[PDB]
């Protein structure tokens, strides 16, 4: 089975819990395929994957706005192959702000008005991640036998 995991990080916080979330899955079996959105193209991007992750921190604070790195693969999220795609988002985020992780509602509703799959719901981490990596392990173990 092979697995997508692209993740928009700033300070390195949904960095850390793509990487957690990916050696959950690598140990389980899966290849993993773990690429920053910066470093990506939204075209076919989903083709050949069995399960897609996508990891994001959310901004703007008096507003929603997500991850700049991410933004460009979210505004062509209908050219990625989400159709039918089984997946399920992360980020990172702060309770202190007034919209906590917008940017995994964001994504999810709209992988979901693409016709994906979102075998489970989106994983929120307040604070440092490392504070949450059993929280993280347990999420990627729970998605995973949940496709
Ligand atoms: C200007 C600013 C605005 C923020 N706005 C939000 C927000 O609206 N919601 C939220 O949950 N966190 C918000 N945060 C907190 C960040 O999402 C948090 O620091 C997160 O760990 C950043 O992840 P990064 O390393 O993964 O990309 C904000 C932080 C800053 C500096």
């Amino acid at each position: 089975a092979k697995a997508l995991i692209v993740y928009g990080s700033t300070t390195g916080n949904t960095e850390y819990t793509a990487e957690t979330i990916a050696r959950e899955l690598a140990d389980a079996g899966y290849e993993v395929d773990s690429r920053d959105a910066a470093s990506v193209e939204a075209g076919g991007l989903f083709e050949g994957f069995d399960l897609v992750l996508l990891g994001c921190s959310t901004w703007g604070d008096d507003c929603i706005e997500l991850q700049d790195d991410f933004i460009p693969l979210f505004d062509s999220l209908e050219e990625t192959g989400a159709q039918g795609r089984k997946v399920a988002c992360f980020g990172c985020g702060d309770s202190s702000y007034e919209y906590f992780c917008g940017a995994v509602d964001a994504i999810e509703e709209k992988l979901k008005n693409l016709g994906a799959e979102i075998v489970q719901d989106g994983l929120r981490i307040d604070g440092d991640p490392r504070a949450a990596r059993d929280d993280i392990v347990g999420w990627a173990h729970d998605v995973r036998g949940a496709i």
